[PDB]
DNA sequence: GCAGTCAAAATC
DNA sequence: GATTTTGACTGC
């Protein structure tokens, strides 16, 4: 794609980007747009985790 | 200089 | 069209 990984999303969750200005976005995945989390790191990634949790509660396949 | 959203590019 | 992460843009 355009953009694998980088720097700042090395200490992002999945679904949450930082800005230039320091501010974190959640971005959807039914469109790809976002919204402003939080100016906080631990905060607007901690949000975006918990989300992840929900959208990964189809995972188990018969692990062993 | 913050606050909040959509586009850019490249892939499958 | 989907995704994935960064860039640009507007308003005060």
């Amino acid at each position: 794609m355009g953009r694998r990984r980088s720097h700042e999303r090395r200490d992002l969750p999945p679904n949450l980007y930082i800005r230039n200005n320091g501010y974190y976005c959640y971005r959807d995945p039914r469109t790809g747009k976002e919204f402003g989390l939080g100016r906080d790191r631990r905060i607007a990634i901690t949000e975006a985790i918990q989300a992840n949790i929900e959208l990964f509660s189809g995972h188990k396949h018969k692990p062993l």
